């Protein structure tokens, strides 16, 4: 099938099909930044790199407009981390902000406001989803991506997020989380009750209970601790046949996994992911669903090294908060706080601080490299006061 739109880099980076090609290079590892003279909304910040070889694209994806709901001007910053090809991530990043504006349109003015746009976020990655699912049968959509978006929208900052990336604020030297993480550690409970109630899910293949370590047949039959789908600690339990078969959810932290195959929970696409070597499907598992967090602006007045940053696991993954916040109330003293590039240069520090340098044969940070995609959004909170 044909393509829904070309591969590509974000467009704000204007960028010709050779450039594109120039900065795929594994070994030059290049970090794209945004021009001098090419400015983004409210002067944000973008940095970027490729893989260190893992895919031959740049599976990461980003846009960002000042849109308009009208039956009017909403900012928008979004963030995609693409896997398993890279469809799904240029898809929604060209796509999502529209269904964004649509759900917007129907409620633009006991039930509070912010209850409303939140509701139309929901909405919109459901429909993001969805679009996915009826055009991939006409356009090659590949793979997956994790969405994190903001919209700016009468001076309260909405981040959704639906995957592993991170957005933070850093205000005064503190960091503020403004989203958290989809991982089936933070979310096993909602996977094992899926597993219990739909039972077929799991395809006698995967047990919905979880075990501290792998459940071996020379133990049918022992008493051994358990964790259920309505439980936070252990308690015991005589392993009976069932139990034999691969945990749903397994591991610790970037460790765990369900099914075994992805360490993600949310995000879009993926409609097609089946277990390794299996028939059985992954998606029931999954939600388009992001979590949104307001942030309402107009309760302090914002210096200019106040800033937003949005940025995919490459950084965060290498990468502490602590570490990204002292990095940036560090770097940006070094630049006129009048003077737009400083967000752009501010970015390409955090992403040169997570790419690293080759050395002898690897990417070191004697700590080493991220080989993810990186992409760094550093907003500025000044033009919201
Ligand atoms: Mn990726
Ligand atoms: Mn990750
Ligand atoms: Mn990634």
């Amino acid at each position: 099938l044909p393509l829904r739109f070309p591969y590509g880099r974000p467009e704000f980076l204007g960028l010709s099909q050779d450039e594109v090609e120039c900065s795929a290079d594994h070994i030059a590892r290049p970090i794209l930044i945004l021009k001098e003279t090419r400015r983004l909304p409210w002067a944000t910040g973008y940095a970027e790199v490729i893989n260190a070889g893992k895919s031959t694209h740049n599976e990461d994806q980003a846009s960002c407009e000042v849109l308009t709901v009208k039956k009017v001007s909403c900012h928008y910053w979004s963030l995609f981390d693409g896997h398993a090809g890279s469809g799904a991530a240029v898809v929604a990043s060209r796509l999502l902000q529209h269904h964004i504006t649509e759900q917007l349109q129907d409620i633009v003015d006991k039930i509070p406001h912010e209850c409303l746009v939140i509701g139309a976020l929901e909405s919109a990655f459901k429909e993001m989803d969805l679009q996915i699912e009826r055009e991939r049968s006409s356009y090659n959509i590949s793979g997956g991506c994790t969405a994190l978006i903001v919209i700016c929208l009468l001076g309260k900052l909405y981040v959704a997020n639906a995957g592993d990336s991170r957005a933070i604020i850093i205000r005064n030297g503190e960091i503020i989380p403004m989203s958290r993480e989809f991982t089936p550690e933070t979310e096993r409970q909602r996977l094992q009750l899926l597993g219990f109630l739909k039972p077929e899910l799991l395809g006698s293949e995967f047990t919905h209970l979880e075990f501290p370590r792998r459940v071996l047949p020379k133990e049918l039959g022992q008493r051994m601790l358990y964790r259920d789908q309505n439980m936070t600690g252990w308690a015991y339990k005589k392993i009976e046949l069932e139990d034999l078969r691969f945990p749903l959810v397994c591991g610790e932290g970037k460790k765990a996994r369900v099914m075994a195959t992805i360490g993600v929970t949310r995000g879009l696409g993926d409609h097609s992911l089946k277990v390794c070597s299996s028939t059985l499907p992954i998606k029931p598992f999954l939600s388009c669903f992001p979590e949104v967090r307001i942030y309402d602006l107009s309760k302090y007045d914002h210096g200019s090294d106040d800033v937003l940053i949005l940025a995919t696991d490459g950084l965060w993954d290498v990468l502490s908060n602590e570490e990204v916040a002292e990095a940036i109330t560090q770097f940006l003293p070094n630049c006129d706080p009048d003077d737009p590039h400083r967000y752009t240069l501010a970015a390409q520090d955090l992403v040169m601080r997570a790419r690293g340098v080759l050395k002898d044969r690897g990417w070191r940070i004697d700590r080493l490299g991220s080989g993810d995609d990186i992409s760094v959004y550093v907003i500025p909170l000044i033009h919201g006061n």
